[PDB]
């Protein structure tokens, strides 16, 4: 598939297992 | 809606508020 | 110029040079 827009919520996101997950967590 | 291709410039981006932002800007 | 899904392998991904790169490359 193609990837949809990430949340519109002030936060940056990486992509993991077909979903948007916060970057802050991994960092 | 869907995300577009990110810039092509040798650096890595994440997805935020409907734009591609540098990873270094968070690290 | 929609971008296809990242590999399904449990890893966080950032977009770079028209490809998916592992977040941990830079961590």
């Amino acid at each position: 598939k193609y990837i949809p827009e990430a949340p519109r919520d002030g936060e940056a996101y990486a992509r993991k297992d077909g979903e948007w997950v916060l970057l802050s967590t991994f960092l």
